[PDB]
């Protein structure tokens, strides 16, 4: 009675708000404090709850301006009742359908019992039974909450409404949560996934760790779907999932977009990164219209396994990129100490994958596994890989391999060792002729590079389209074409044309080379002009060395040594100066000079 | 009277320092509890501020040894008074000159009741009427406090003294603040900056949320201003701003300098990432000597508008580098749903900006923009702009246009959709006709690449500088020259010579080719040694084709089909072995036979 | 006594859990508190300490399940009497060999008072008297705990047992911690390591400061030490230490692996990012097997320097690299204000290092320095370097120096202002005679590009092996050979053997060319091919030029201008249609026509 009164005394204070034991909690882990919780909440005040296991037979509904706070994780539990029916998430906002305002949830244990309903079980429908559960919510920040025994998800940000909405790709669902920051929580022992984002934007998801879900199906650390968008996960550590950061969406939904991943650490995961749009993969239907832009840095991947057996028995990945266009990767650690758990592919790239790039990557210890990256594309316009300083350490019996359906491949800087490998086969392989490679270097492949079938082993440099080296400016080069070591005006413009260490020469004459010339031109076919000042090639097999201002319009007709002529003649070699004065006649067999042919000469 | 003496016993034994309380503060919205908080402070002990909303008639003035901690945001309220007139941030630090030492602020709310002052105001002058000024201190940590209706900034971290000091570019004010940590705030509804900078270093600034200025000046989320150096910032969000993270100078100020961004969420703000020095963009003006080094990493940013008109209507952009030295830009998504917010320019790297490199960047949706990336220069000696690794959906009518003034750009690896672009031009267009391309791939743009006025549609790759390839040393190589193919010993030293698959040959013959050759020489000028070995041409428009051991030393004189001679003579074609046995005078038309010349030949 | 009762009330009420206070701790600063600690700990209630210095005559053991939260730093204060002896550390968990589960640690001071020992002093042997030491724990919280005058270490994660294991390279010590969490901390005034790490895995260190060692050893703010592996440190900050973060092991230890930095900030360290494997530098002995996989982006370092001598006067560095295998560097920003501090090398590569990258590097004002990059390697297979997108301000006599034992190399994309600089050398220098090198700018350096002794001033372009450009297909092309603007079917199969400009044409002549041809061949050595179709030449010095459907099979043996022929003889150069019809034979001075050789010819 004293105690009471003392109590009434310290409740008046208000030190910390108003606690949930003044309005009649026990926290013994025994008495419903149901009513307490809603009382407390209700009244206007920030809600302390204390010390104690808060039972309650059924969900606390939030309202707008509540601030809750407890003592901290494993001080501060709230509990649902053995005796609880389905139905409901452990705690969520009020108005499920058009959502709440400025919720602050802080520091406790939110203890889903999902034991009570016996093992195996999973949430009834939609987004209903999670253990914190945020619908059409704006201005949510979620501290230092720590969710067990989840019946669905730990914490669920969703758009309204108990059921999720299935509206078709390329749609925005209504009453998305906005303005949401989820930091230092915790996930474990869920059904579905541990912290998960849908239809809904301007997320951050900060130094949390999800972990060990008690289902097999796709079931992840942090889930990134159906409609989610502009959303940053930064320092949050997943293990033992299928997917420990997946993006994606169902089919009949539209793919997460713009979200950045500022550093992951993945460990004993299935796949640890893992970019996909369901639906949208096959080549025989349209592209996603959402799946787009993911920037992702400082990855790390440890031990992808599936020992768990998740979604019958995947393969594992250290990263899987399929349907999404615009996925940006820097900075990426994939380790394994256990050759045997991942044996088909490391880093996939896939299934409508497109415009990706993979830069600063270290893979190691996947002396098993047939490949370290592999790469497929579907012949797409505007489509590009690009695939720069990589180095794998025993990983990959094909360290990177680009399959069909690539047209554009940009691949520099690779290194491997594969003397630790089962059977290794080469550290780069592609299926199109023409990828762009520099900068390979490797140990223990026996094959360094092979192209469309063609081995390197003693290092190459490709490039594609018109090529110009050593030339300031120059007019028109063809894409099989090239001009070199020349100063201004060149051009060659046709297939099979180039100038060489020329001035102001061109060539539109297909299968020719200019070299060591100045204003020089070549219009015919098969026309060869050396070390020539004012020289013209005009018909096939026409050609001109050591001449000036000159012109051979013949058919196969060489000019020699010459200054100011023009022939025209048919399979002839001619000279002269300022008028033809010899030729050698290849049609007729006929040599003839201007002037004199005789024997018995002398040089002197 | 017994609940006074209940509150007695409670008071002493501080659980959590000393409470406000204790010292007679009501916390009750209306009562004046300035001098409790006054006494509390200044008694030695940790002081708590419990829940409630204490109203203040002046500043709260924090001395050295200060711990300040509240029972949370939006629990614990400290708010200035109705009545309070002009000159004081809500709360600072004692010693405004020379400033404290060791202070930590935790969990409470500032509202700094701009609202009494009607609307449209801002600061009377420096740096005065902030929510929280911290001025020449030493070790402070700001924690989870939310800053509400600010009259000048939310949080402001400055040298010593009230006014901001004006020194000039390349100067050091005195008194900095030093090893600063702001951590989980909020500022809202201030005039001018929510988060902010000056004069100050060693500061990290992570997982704050900055929006919503009161005013349409230059009001930015993150303000790293005038005298800042060494900060972090990451994680942070902006929204609604100006600038969503703005690192600058004013004028007559030293512009931020080494300064880090650990990615950032930029929401609808006009320029989310805007680095400038006021005063130093003029190419008729001195550069910088203080703005460098910003490295920025995992930058999103989100429907960039100026629908607020900011700025006098100032136009969009992703990012806006001018004036800084020494920017690297690595993974930046930028992303709109509407074409028509941002019709301009999405990222550009203008007015005196040098030395800046952008990598894994994607741009989608800026459908109606007229540039994607958008670069000028000043012809300035050791600049150059690093662009790669680039995917552009819907964005730019000119995906990366380069301008006037640069001589140094590297373009590679860069990828664009364009069919759903309103009018698009060019993938790649430059101004200069020099760029460094690689790697281009576009669908739905009319011209993949503009180089100087000249189109190519059909890939290309250009490199500058003398060129080598397929050969592991040589000697000297001509900026216009290049040798290819070979084995040690040649060298290409002139504008337009070149070496092709030879060993030990050399040419400094301006307008010369060696090809398929050993230990050959070429020192004329339009000279030609194909498939020889110790050949060597040494006069204008000699040359030698397969022959060995021979000089060719006459104008136009060229050898054929020899060893062993040395020939002199103007305009002639010559062939012998170990003498000259032939010869074609194209000057005076005369045949010469050592030995015969007959017709009626067969040859079998 | 009144008091005593209230007090009752207020304990039974658990508002925190329990405080010490209740089990009868002062915290007065001179009472002996231990036996409250232990009491409170052994009770199984979440743990409280509120406002005081809470001194205790010996270590606070920490059993399993354990939550210990205080009132604050420097509000909640644990400190050693000053009559404790040696051996223990401050705090620690009870089972030092098997360890302990589930410990949760915030908010309080941890005063090791070290000085009680005089000065000097560091830990009596292995992991004994840090300020908190976790050993062979699994699942452990350690937030906002400020750890100052600590004997040996602030916070120390390692495994079973007081000493620690050194069991040889490629080893795993039993019973490592696993699953740490460590933020918000601060470390000072320590006598070895702030905080530290060794023989446990799965950490992650976020926003944590650890500054000013007492002794000038190997002191560091961070130390990723023996044993080490998946741990992310990450907006950290380390002041006036040796290293800021330290990666390594000790000789007789495994180097910690797969460690990732995502940010850090070092100011006035020596070496800022320290990464190493002692005893595992030398070339004459083995590679490390465990010194591999880091990842570490957005680097800051600030004036680093040893004034404080640590080190036996070790040179300072903005990063040093020795041992390690794959270390990725992306976004790092070296600045200095004063040139005499770091006079050496700001950045290294060296013994044993191999397959490391940096991309995106600043170094500002270190104008003092021999070295901005300085790489050395061993000549090791499968070894790379890249350096890519770097900028020096006044940094480096030698901007990036490669040295010997390199034999993979790739640089692109260097800048550098050098006018500042005392003495500037080169811009890029290299020892080995074949680096890949592209878009070097720089101004005030005399040199730009020194490639073993030769200089380069005017810009270069270096690429190695086999060269294909302008060409989308074709078969083999040796290392020393190249294929340029071709259509398919074309191959270069020898040294120094190269086709330009055509289609279907094949060489396999070692010193040869083939140009503006089709369905040509080169087979002997020395041959040259030019405007030619189906045209052969398979014998030493063997040619064609404008020639069809011809073979050349004789040594030096010409063909112009002609179809049609087969051609042996030793030096002639001949012509024909059909059948060889003219000769001009070098070897014994005939000139032979089929019809008739003539003089007096007009061409009309
Ligand atoms: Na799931
Ligand atoms: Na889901
Ligand atoms: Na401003
Ligand atoms: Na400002
Ligand atoms: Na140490
Ligand atoms: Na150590």
């Amino acid at each position: 009675h004293f105690a009471d009164l003392v109590i009434q005394v310290i409740d008046e204070l208000k030190q910390f708000g108003v606690s949930v034991k003044t309005y009649g909690a026990k926290g013994d882990g025994v008495t419903d404090d149901i009513r307490a919780f809603e009382k407390a909440i209700e009244s206007g005040f920030p809600v302390y709850v204390p010390y104690g296991t808060f039972m309650v037979s059924r969900g606390i509904k939030l309202p707008s301006n509540t601030v809750l706070t407890g003592a901290g994780k494993r001080n501060a539990v709230i509990r649902f009742m053995d005796s609880v029916g389905r139905g409901e998430s452990l705690m969520y906002n009020e108005n499920v359908t058009t959502g709440n305002e400025n919720i602050f949830l802080s520091s406790f244990t939110l203890d889903g019992n999902n034991k009570r309903l016996g093992q195996g079980i999973s949430g009834i429908g939609g987004s209903r039974e999670s253990n914190l559960s945020i619908r059409a919510c704006h201005n949510v920040y979620i501290r230092d909450i720590e969710a067990v025994d989840c019946t669905l998800h730990g914490i669920d940000i969703t758009c309204g409404g108990l059921d999720y909405p299935y509206l078709g790709d390329g749609t925005t669902a209504p009453n998305p949560s906005e303005n949401i920051w989820i930091e230092n929580c915790e996930a474990t022992g869920f059904g579905d996934d541990g912290i998960t984002t849908h239809h809904s934007q301007y997320i951050n998801i900060l130094n949390c760790y999800s972990h060990d879900p008690r289902l097999t199906a796709n079931c992840n650390g942090f889930e990134i779907d159906d409609g989610s968008r502009h959303v940053v996960l930064s320092n949050n550590r997943s293990k033992g999932c299928y997917g420990g950061i997946e993006i994606k969406a169902h089919g009949d939904a539209p793919a997460a977009y713009n979200i950045s991943i500022n550093g992951h650490m993945s460990v004993e995961d299935v796949r640890s990164y893992n970019f996909r749009h369901i639906g949208h993969h096959a080549a025989t239907a349209p592209q996603s219209v959402s799946a787009k832009n993911i920037v992702a840095s400082n990855l790390v991947s440890i031990r992808p396994n599936n020992k768990r057996g998740f979604q019958d028995n995947a393969t594992p990945r250290v990263l899987a990129v399929s349907a999404y266009y615009g996925v940006v990767i820097n900075g990426l650690t994939g380790y394994t100490d256990d050759p045997n758990l991942l044996t088909e592919t490391v880093v996939s790239v896939q299934f409508r994958a497109r415009n990706c790039s993979l830069n600063g990557v270290v893979l190691t210890g996947f002396s098993n596994s047939e490949n370290g990256i592999y790469v497929i594309g579907g012949s797409r316009g505007g489509d590009a890989v690009n695939i720069s300083n990589v180095t794998l350490n025993n990983s990959g019996r094909y360290g990177v391999s680009i399959g069909s359906g690539i047209e554009n491949v940009s691949i520099t800087n690779i290194s491997g060792i594969g003397d630790g490998i089962n059977s290794p086969v080469a550290l780069v392989s592609t299926i199109n002729s023409n990828p762009e490679i520099s900068g390979l270097s490797s140990i223990g492949y026996p094959t360094v590079a092979r192209v469309a079938g063609t081995d390197y082993n003693d290092g190459l440099t490709l490039f594609n389209g018109a090529f110009r080296a050593s030339t300031t400016s120059s007019g028109k080069i063809h894409s099989e074409g090239f001009i070199m070591g020349s100063t201004s005006g060149c051009e060659a413009s046709v297939s099979k044309s180039g100038v060489l260490t020329s001035s102001s020469s061109k060539t539109s004459s297909e299968r020719s080379l200019i070299a060591g010339s100045s204003t020089s031109e070549a219009k015919g076919t098969y026309n060869t002009i050396l070390g020539s000042l004012g020289a013209v090639a005009d018909e096939q097999f026409a050609a001109l060395i050591s001449a000036s201002q000159s012109r051979a319009s013949g058919n196969h007709n060489l000019i020699l040594s010459s200054y100011g002529i023009n022939t025209t003649g048919s399979y002839k070699v001619n000279g002269g100066f300022e008028k033809i004065n010899w030729e050698l006649d290849s049609l007729n067999g006929r040599i003839k000079a201007r002037d004199t042919v005789t024997g018995g000469n002398t040089w002197s």
